[PDB]
């Protein structure tokens, strides 16, 4: 079974680009990160910063998570992100995503020792 930290990395880290290159970024990344296996994952955010910088958010501003838990943290700085969301033309298989690039603060839930990101809560 994948660890929670490793699942966060696979679903939400893309340090190899500064920003979504094009409208097909999400179609490609959703497929390559194995987020379209049996179902199209409906919504997923990728963060274009170093893993270290994203991990560091777990020692930044403590904020409530949407679900009311208290282990969420909001990045002090904005980060380059791409939101991927399924379009109306999307029907498994042949998932289809809209790519939206933005520079926003991220909010992650953190857990463990080391205390690292395990869920992507939101961007602001
Ligand atoms: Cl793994
Ligand atoms: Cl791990
Ligand atoms: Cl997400
Ligand atoms: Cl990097």
């Amino acid at each position: 079974k994948e660890t929670a930290a490793a699942k966060f990395e696979r679903q939400h880290m893309d340090s190899s680009t500064s920003a979504a290159s094009s409208s097909n970024y999400c179609n490609q990344m959703m497929k390559s990160r194995n987020l379209t296996k049996d179902r199209c994952k409906p919504v997923n955010t990728f963060v274009h910063e170093s893993l270290a910088d994203v991990q560091a958010v777990c020692s930044q501003k403590n904020v409530a998570c949407k679900n009311g838990q208290t282990n969420c943290y909001q990045s002090y700085s904005t980060m380059s992100i791409t939101d991927c969301r399924e379009t109306g033309s999307s029907k498994y298989p042949n998932c289809a995503y809209k790519t939206t690039q933005a520079n926003k603060h991220i909010i992650v839930a953190c857990e463990g020792n080391p205390y690292v990101p395990v869920h992507f809560d939101a961007s602001v």
